[PDB]
């Protein structure tokens, strides 16, 4: 059923799946030393191409490849439309390697076929918790703790293969020679997530969605009226109602984060994820890089009162294309980042957010059910979205776990 992904490293099914027990790698252990030197062989007509992060012009070229080729919603009604200024941002951390961006060219034009992204990430990714207790009852907590300690590994993200290319099992070869790239710097692990199905995901979640500006949503059709909406004399005019924000957040203290709350966002993040099973290490150079403002990209905010920061919130715009709209050509839409609360409650924080995000002009908030996100759905009026997302990894047994256990965000 799987040409290509029987083939590799990762649990089969979910049956073999429900016999792990111990993080750990899947395959033999290997050198760099064992792997090839050269390129993975490739058909004569394309050639590939390790793409530039600090030219203008290479951004724009795989900027291109995404706006028409990227992921689009089930109806063919959206399609994501990454900036070229969050494109430097998400592929361009700190001690980012410039060959895990790789790309596919056809040689007559030098025109973008295909690209993958692989970035560093420092990952908490040993044995679950409810497994260790399983393990402590078994007498067998030395082998359930061999994997503790944070790994740096790879995040896989911008898969692309352009529309008149697939099916081709270009993918596959894409997928190869990034592996064969991360090999050669002696990395044998990767994450990635995906809004399909494949072998096989350690959690899943569903998407959800806070309307901001539901007249617009219903416009472009993201949003449908709701059929108990028609007992209304104006159905509009009480959804409206219904999603309305206060102009101003309601918590003093609120402000933008700026370099200085550097190491104390750092603090009390690092002290929050470490709450949950799967989740990253961010250095003082990562939370500068994720969290400090960038215009049209990523916003912050911290809650300080007395000098010291006890709260912060973060979320970052993808606007989406909208499939031929007479009225409106954009989706502009906010995702949840990371955020920790230690002296207010979570659902008064990502009110902020909402208000926040609303006052700069965003249509709707979108998050999937990692980290606390449960915890503020009801309150803060998020449904839930069509479909889920699976986490996924490369060469590492992992035993299920639920999605509040997973702190990881992927862009
Ligand atoms: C240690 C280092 C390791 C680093 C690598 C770690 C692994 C990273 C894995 C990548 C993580 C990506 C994270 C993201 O970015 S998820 C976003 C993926 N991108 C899109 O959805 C954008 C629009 N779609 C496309 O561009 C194409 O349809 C893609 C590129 C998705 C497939 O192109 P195409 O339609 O032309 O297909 P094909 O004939 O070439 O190939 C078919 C094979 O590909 C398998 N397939 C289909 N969809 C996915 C998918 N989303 N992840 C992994 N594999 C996928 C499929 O099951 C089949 O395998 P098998 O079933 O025959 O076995
Ligand atoms: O925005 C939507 C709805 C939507 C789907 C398609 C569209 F064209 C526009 C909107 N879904 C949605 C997507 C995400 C994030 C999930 N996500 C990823 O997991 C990264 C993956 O490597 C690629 C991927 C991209 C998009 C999706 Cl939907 C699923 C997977 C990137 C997305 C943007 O940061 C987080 C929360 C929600 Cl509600
Ligand atoms: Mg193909």
């Amino acid at each position: 059923a799987h040409a290509f992904w029987s083939t590799q490293p990762v649990p089969q099914t979910e049956d073999e799946t429900e016999k792990i027990v111990f993080a750990g790698p899947m395959d033999e252990p290997k050198t760099v030393a064992d792997i090839p030197e050269e390129p993975y062989p490739i058909a004569s007509t394309f050639e590939w191409w390790t793409p530039n992060m600090e030219a203008a012009d290479d951004i724009h070229a795989i900027y291109e490849l995404l706006r028409d080729n990227y992921v689009e919603d089930d109806d063919s009604m959206f399609r994501f439309n990454y900036s070229e200024e969050f494109l430097q941002w998400a592929l361009c951390p700190p001690n980012y390697i410039p060959d895990w961006h790789v790309a596919v060219r056809r040689k007559a034009d030098k025109k973008l076929l295909a690209f993958i992204a692989g970035v560093p990430v420092t990952l908490r990714m040993g044995t679950p918790k409810y497994m260790k207790v399983k393990a402590q009852e078994k007498g067998e907590g030395e082998e359930a703790a061999k994997y503790d300690e944070p790994r740096h590994i790879c995040e896989i993200n911008f898969l692309c293969v352009h529309k008149q290319l697939r099916e081709k099992r270009l993918a596959p070869i894409l997928i190869k020679e990034a592996t064969r790239r991360v090999n050669r710097t002696n990395v044998w692990q990767a994450v990635y997530t995906a809004g399909v199905l494949l072998p096989t995901p350690y959690a899943s979640g569903q998407y959800f969605h806070r309307s901001l500006n539901p007249e617009k949503l219903v416009e472009i059709r993201f949003s449908g009226i709701p059929a108990q909406y028609q007992k209304f004399q104006n159905p509009m005019a009480m959804l409206k109602r219904n999603y309305q924000l206060p102009s101003a957040p309601k918590n003093s203290g609120l402000r933008e984060m700026k370099p200085s709350d550097v190491p104390q966002v750092r603090r009390i993040l690092m002290n929050y994820l470490d709450s949950f099973d799967v989740g990253p290490v961010f250095s003082d150079a990562e939370i500068s890089h994720y969290l400090l403002p960038r215009d049209g990209v990523v916003f912050t905010y911290v809650v300080e009162n007395d000098k010291k920061v006890t709260d912060f919130f973060s979320f970052y715009r993808i606007p989406s294309t909208v499939i031929g709209n007479s009225n409106y050509n954009l989706l502009n839409a906010a995702y949840v980042h990371y955020y920790a609360a230690t002296s207010i409650p979570l659902h008064q924080l990502i009110l902020d957010l909402l208000i926040v995000a609303h006052s700069r002009g965003f249509d709707v908030c979108n998050m999937v059910e990692i980290l606390d996100n449960r915890s503020f759905v009801e309150q803060l009026k998020f449904g839930a979205g069509d479909g889920h997302l699976r986490y996924y990894f490369y060469n590492w047994a992992y035993p299920k776990i639920k999605p509040s256990q997973v702190a990881l965000v992927m862009l």
